[PDB]
């Protein structure tokens, strides 16, 4: 099977590629594993596979940590990413968001139901199973539970039949039978969980797969639109139908070659104790316990040798910026063009803790719109900003032409420079904010609303008739056979490899 | 002579250090040697020594490029400026910043006069030189003039007697006996040009002396105080008397081994065509020529084999930034703790392009205080924005104990994690604005009035019990025994030099 379609290849494409530490000695799962990782995560190394967990009982696990995270040369920084695509591991950052946009404007590919695959190798029942005796990770030191699901796809269908939902949200284990987790509005697991809510008649039919087909999980971590399937978009993305079989006691399907699948119920009238968590912004608060989403599970099924992928989050640079960052600025990216908008890249930088969009705008698009800065910072502001696309993001940076918004240096370099703070901003009180920012959740404003703002970058000219200077560069302040001059003679001189 | 008294010695110590590259082949004035320094300052390579210019008469001039840019290993990252200090070359900008300060509360050196020195070796009156047929280099393509003065130090004295300025100010070749340059307000230099102005009786006695004592161009690029002499308090921060010569067609005073010295005057009455230049946010505009101070003139100085320092200042990293930046921050933090706020620390971030100071607050103190943000906001960018030492800098960054201010990354973090756009902002119109900051002479209103802003990322909690949260880090969200094992084991578990 294809490392994009199979986790168990993905890992095996891991080795392969050099990018992959196998410790085969007992780790502890209770913060060592999870150490190991934020280190891994913190200095760009090779992802750490635990193939010896303290506590492992019945095949019940190994873990796989910093699975989206970046490796350290330039050359292949995203090489992690492109695994899980089918893309060369050199592919930028650009490709990796068309790729992921790809299926925007191509028909579904349903998905194929197979009577079984690798993860019913193995089953678990209610008698048989104990969630508190398995060796999930307590991920921080404070965190307010152990973490079994950083990295896994929950999957949960409308009543109605028609929408079959797959995403990521953090939980947590309750006892022996239950987890607590994150389910909040926007997320379609929400949006979901509120129609099985207002029908009142039972609670929600649900699984969570762990080890799902790279290509999913990518999915499962974008803001593709309401009422979307991810399966058919992956499918199309992939150019290749999705194997799936159904799970023993529910009627929904699964990825064939997941490698753990927890299948139950998501309640809709109890809660339970969740968090805190050290979360994308890289602080925790601990003590900040509030009641939770609850589930229960009622069978596991899993791969022989099974493997629990693990995000170890917090600080640069994990998962929760690579993957949720990136792809909601892809998504921006395309709402924008949808909305007659001239942009033609974005991307949320690292630097800005993902709480940033840098926006690339077309300025020869944009002189011919006749418009102003406040005019068109409102336009941009009002299509984001209430839009669930947009609800991570707090801060949109609009930048012209001869910026890379790829590059946190020049997104910072054209913000600190072309925006006149006050005046090139506009404030969005009224729109929904994210409460995980420390600022929002623990700041001196409302949690759930406002704290956003339009910062234009773009520069008086960059409206009328032109770009009206040079940057003060070796690049731009010099001419071109004078450069290369330079370049030539630099070693002979006396002066200081692209991969490495 | 030590280094940080005597240019031509800190030419010899940047050599031992291995941190020169001498370049004995001919290099054109005209963009070749200022296109090299350019590449040296984005890549924080070796300072260049361009011994052979094209077009160097009558022993002017050798170029020095970069000489107060960065070095390439985090350990000896400030030597060059450090070097200019005595102090040694691991030195950390803490370090150089409080060396700066350390006169700030000692009786000034005055200096001694001597009957001669090394930069009465050559002279060249009127009838002899011609600025126009100097290797006076064009350091940007677009620049509107060949600046010959960006590392000298300007020479000014009150007409009183009592305050004699050092300043760097920009200056480019007029004719063969006249410069023109910037002259503006709040400077020390436009403060005396004023007062010459208002006697009305007049020219002002100038001198510019280029490769002055490594410690005098430090003060020079330093706000101190209205009506204090650099010279006495380099001395007192030196701990010895600057030996200085008197000009021979003036009475003022120059240090006895600079290099090159220009005599004359400055018009109280006479304007030129000045700029554009290439500055120190990274731009030019190429056509923005206004009329600035012009100079006569009358007669020049040298060493034998003189040396003529040059900043190719533009993007990251050369003087404007090291320099310009770091010396307003550490005015600024003392400014502060003057008015009884309760800041230990401040620096200019890089990646702000030096338009921020991140302000570290003593929590404890503030706790104490028992005031609210908006208070403290209003309090900090009152004393701050309608001070001279503020001028240059438009974003003040307050944030907590936790926060090391010469750390980029950790100011980035705690901007966009802490501080609530808008609501945690007090933005400030009414006071001075710096106009080279393109979206002040270039945006969108008044160029020199307004567009500053107190950002508050000190979390709530800081103002009235502690700290509240630990970060998801490696550093703090794992125990102290594990931490340990984590970084013993690394290496042979697989995983992957101090100075490099
Ligand atoms: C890659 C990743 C992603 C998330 C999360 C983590 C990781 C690794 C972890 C589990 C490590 C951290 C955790 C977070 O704490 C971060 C977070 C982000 C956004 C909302 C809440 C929390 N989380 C998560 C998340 N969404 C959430 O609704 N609670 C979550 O718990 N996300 C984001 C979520 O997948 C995206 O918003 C998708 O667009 C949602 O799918 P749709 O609703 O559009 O179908
Ligand atoms: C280290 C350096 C410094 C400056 C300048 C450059 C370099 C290398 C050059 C010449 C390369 C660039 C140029 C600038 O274009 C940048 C600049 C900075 C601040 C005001 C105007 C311009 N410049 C300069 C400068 N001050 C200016 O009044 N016109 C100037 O021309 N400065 C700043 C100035 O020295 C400081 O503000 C001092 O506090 C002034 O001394 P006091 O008035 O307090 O006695
Ligand atoms: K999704
Ligand atoms: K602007
Ligand atoms: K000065
Ligand atoms: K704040
Ligand atoms: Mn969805
Ligand atoms: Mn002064």
């Amino acid at each position: 099977q294809p490392a994009h379609l199979c986790f168990r290849s993905f890992v095996e494409a891991l080795k392969v590629d050099n990018d992959l530490v196998e410790i085969n000695t007992p780790i502890d799962p209770n913060l060592e594993a999870a150490a190991i990782t934020r280190r891994v995560c913190e200095t760009n190394d090779k992802a750490p596979l635990f193939n010896n967990l303290i506590g492992m009982k019945n095949g019940l696990f190994r873990i796989l940590g910093a699975p989206g995270s970046l490796r350290k040369s330039s050359a292949d920084r995203y090489g992690r990413l492109a695994r899980h695509l089918a893309l060369p591991p050199t592919a930028s950052m650009r490709e990796i968001l068309d790729k992921m946009l790809s299926a925007s404007d191509m028909p579904p590919i349903p998905p194929t139901i197979v009577p079984t695959g690798p993860c019913k190798e193995n089953s678990l029942d209610d008698s048989e199973f104990d969630l508190t005796e398995l060796p999930v990770p307590l991920i921080h030191k404070s965190d307010g539970g152990k973490y079994i699901q950083t990295y896994g796809m929950h999957i949960v269908q409308s009543p109605d039949g028609t929408w079959t939902n797959w995403s990521i949200a953090r939980a947590m284990v309750h006892d022996k039978n239950h987890l607590t987790g994150l389910v909040i509005p926007p997320q379609h697991i929400w949006q979901i969980h509120q129609m099985w809510k207002k029908e009142g008649r039972s609670d929600v039919p649900w699984a969570l797969a762990f080890g799902v087909p790279p290509a999913a999980i990518m999915a499962s971590s974008m803001p593709i639109p309401d009422g979307v399937t991810e399966a058919g978009y992956v499918g199309a993305m992939t150019g290749s139908s999705l194997e799936l079989v159904k799970c023993d006691t529910n009627d929904l399907y699964v990825p064939a070659t997941s490698e753990i699948v927890l299948e139950g119920t998501l309640s809709i009238s109890e809660t339970g104790p969740q968090g805190p968590f050290g979360e994308m912004h890289g602080y925790i608060f601990p003590g900040d316990t509030h009641l939770g989403a609850k589930y229960k599970v009622n069978r596991i099924t899993y791969r022989n040798n099974a493997i629990m992928p693990m995000s170890s989050c917090g600080r640069l640079t994990d998962e929760t910026h690579t993957m949720i960052g990136s792809l909601a600025a892809a998504e921006i990216r395309k709402l924008c063009q949808q909305n007659d908008l001239p942009i033609t890249d974005a991307f949320a930088p690292f630097e800005s803790q993902v709480t940033w969009v840098a926006l690339r705008v077309d300025t020869e698009k944009l002189r011919a719109m006749k418009t102003t800065s406040e005019g068109f910072r409102k336009r941009v502001g009002d299509v984001v900003f209430n839009h669930k696309a947009g609800y991570t993001i707090h801060r949109l940076v609009l930048v012209g032409d001869d910026i890379d918004v790829y590059e946190g240096k020049d997104v910072l370099w054209a913000f600190s420079t072309r925006c006149r703070p006050g005046m090139d901003e506009t404030l969005f009180e009224d729109v929904r904010g994210f409460p995980l920012i420390p600022y929002m959740g623990h700041g001196n404003g409302p949690a759930h609303r406002g704290g956003k703002v339009v910062s234009d970058a773009l520069m008086p000219t960059e409206y009328t008739t032109g770009r009206n200077w040079e940057a003060a560069d070796f690049n731009q302040s010099y001419p071109e056979d004078l450069k290369q001059k330079v370049l030539d003679n630099w070693t002979k001189m006396g002066f200081s490899h692209h991969h490495h």
